[PDB]
């Protein structure tokens, strides 16, 4: 797998030469998305935690459509800050419940090193 660890001060560097194929081999989750909120890249582990299937994702709204339990002050909220202001880096605990069993996992958000794109990652706890 390539090699990135979950937290990393200096990761937005890293992933900037990924290509999805790329991202597929992270050991850990890994969204992008638009300012919008729109999905952008989404990766196989991504896919191993919560059971949706990258390909089809790719392109709807994470926060509309794929994710709507993160429609809220604590997750969506922190995310619209971040893109009003330019910055973001914020990293708590969640619990995923849509449409699967519930599961708690590390999620971080970050400002990419991209123009108007977002980074979130995932990661099981």
């Amino acid at each position: 797998m390539e090699h990135v660890a979950f937290g990393s001060e200096d990761i937005e560097n890293t992933l900037a030469k990924m290509d999805d194929g790329q991202l597929d081999g992270l050991a850990f989750g890994a969204i992008q998305l638009d300012g919008d909120g729109n999905i952008l890249q989404y990766n196989a582990a991504e896919g191993d935690i919560t059971g949706r299937d990258p390909k089809q994702v790719i392109g709807k709204n994470f926060f509309k459509d794929v994710a709507p339990c993160t429609d809220s002050p604590e997750f969506y909220g922190k995310f619209k800050e971040g893109v009003a202001s330019g910055n973001l880096n914020t990293m708590f605990e969640y619990t995923f419940d849509y449409q699967m069993t519930p599961t708690k996992v590390k999620v971080h958000m970050k400002k990419a090193l991209s123009g108007d794109s977002y980074w979130v990652f995932v990661k099981r706890v």
